[PDB]
């Protein structure tokens, strides 16, 4: 439809900002010409082939929601290996959103987290007494951590890397819409694979059928399943695999 033709400067400029936050709001990449190189890495990060452009898929994704985890990091004392080295992983829900009953949130977090575990020799464990590694809560950036709330729209959910006992948690922007049967806003199952995937130190992928595919296409999946590219992606680190194997 060529909607970009009738867009204003404000829209094109907004794009600069929407992506600026996707990799931390750092003035180090603040220059007119850098736009070209800086979109170059965005376009490949997503995978979409139109490089050097800002109008077709590239604007669509700026406006569509996706994830709230920056795609960069810079710290020392990093834990053993980027993904969960531990022999086991544990996970517990902190609170639940009114859109969904606790039972539902709980079984979705697990039905995705478990899929991840089912593609690798890692092992997973149920929680019935004590705290866990990955806490799953609903909250706004002003709950008690860095990164602003954003509100609805851009920035879907922040999550943390498997580091320390406190780090590794997954969060859900409570402002965002969260539901399964209704199949209206963001599917918990689908986002859960993504949010929980970051809890395992997994990164985004470029394949059009990826499970952490950042080019979200809206809608809710009926059954949902893991992707080939993510299964091989993770097995390169853990060596052996379980070839998904699910119902
Ligand atoms: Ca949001
Ligand atoms: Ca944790
Ligand atoms: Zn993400
Ligand atoms: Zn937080």
């Amino acid at each position: 439809p060529q909607e970009a033709g009738g867009m204003s400067e404000l829209q094109w400029e907004q794009a600069q900002d929407y992506l600026k936050r996707f990799y931390l709001y750092d003035s180090e990449t603040k220059n007119a010409n850098s736009l070209e190189a800086k979109l170059k890495e965005m376009q490949k990060f997503f995978g979409l082939p139109i490089t050097g452009m800002l109008n077709s898929r590239v604007i669509e994704i700026m406006q569509k929601p996706r994830c709230g985890v920056p795609d960069v990091a810079e710290y020392s004392l990093f834990p053993n290996s980027p993904k969960w080295t531990s022999k086991v992983v544990t996970y517990r829900i902190v609170s639940y959103t009114r859109d969904l009953p606790h039972i539902t949130v709980d079984r979705l977090v697990s039905k995705a987290l478990n899929m991840w575990g089912k593609e690798i020799p890692l092992h997973f464990r149920k929680v019935v007494w004590g705290t866990a590694d990955i806490m799953i809560g609903f909250a706004r950036g002003a709950h008690g951590d860095s990164y602003p709330f954003d509100g609805p729209g851009n920035t879907l959910a922040h999550a943390f890397a498997p580091g320390t006992g406190l780090g590794g948690d997954a969060h859900f922007d409570e402002d965002e819409r969260w539901t399964d049967g209704s199949s209206l806003g963001i599917n918990f199952l689908y986002a859960a694979t993504h949010a929980l995937g970051h809890s395992l130190g997994m990164g985004h992928s470029s394949d059009p059928n990826a499970v952490m595919y950042p080019t979200y296409g809206n809608g809710d999946p009926q059954n949902f399943k893991l992707s080939q590219d993510d299964i091989k992606g993770i097995q390169k680190l853990y060596g052996k695999r379980s070839n998904s194997r699910k119902k």
